[PDB]
């Protein structure tokens, strides 16, 4: 079900050089909705090129938007599987740290803050 896997670690490590190559501002971003879900909808696609130069603030209102949320549904985005310390940091950043072996940075959003 999930992208680790539908895709070999050869496969994940290959498609984020290609990205580098043909995307270079970009930043390889899986975000996948949680196994436990029950209440937000998923998103039309996993894969997204973020803009190397928006700060996580701005990635939430964004996927908020993909998801054509409301203003009063809870969203929660975790980061390579935590709660993100803060949204002010710019994704370039965030990627540098938080980023896994195969070069995607992995995110799972909830409804619940308890995921
Ligand atoms: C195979 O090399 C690449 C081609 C394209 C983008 C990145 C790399 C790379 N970086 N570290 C190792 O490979
Ligand atoms: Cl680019």
């Amino acid at each position: 079900k999930t992208f680790k896997q539908r895709r070999t670690f050869e496969q994940r490590v290959e498609d984020v050089r290609l990205i580098r190559e043909q995307h270079p501002t970009k930043i390889p971003v899986i975000i996948e909705r949680y196994k436990g879900e029950k209440q937000l909808p998923v998103l039309d696609k996993t894969k997204f090129l973020v803009p190397d130069h928006v700060n996580m603030s701005e990635l939430i209102k964004i996927i908020r938007r993909r998801l054509q949320l409301n203003a009063n549904q809870a969203f929660f985005l975790l980061v390579n599987g935590h709660s993100m310390v803060s949204v002010s940091t710019p994704i370039s950043e965030v990627y540098e740290s938080e980023k896994d072996e195969d070069g995607f940075l992995y995110m799972v959003y909830a409804s619940q803050e308890t995921f």
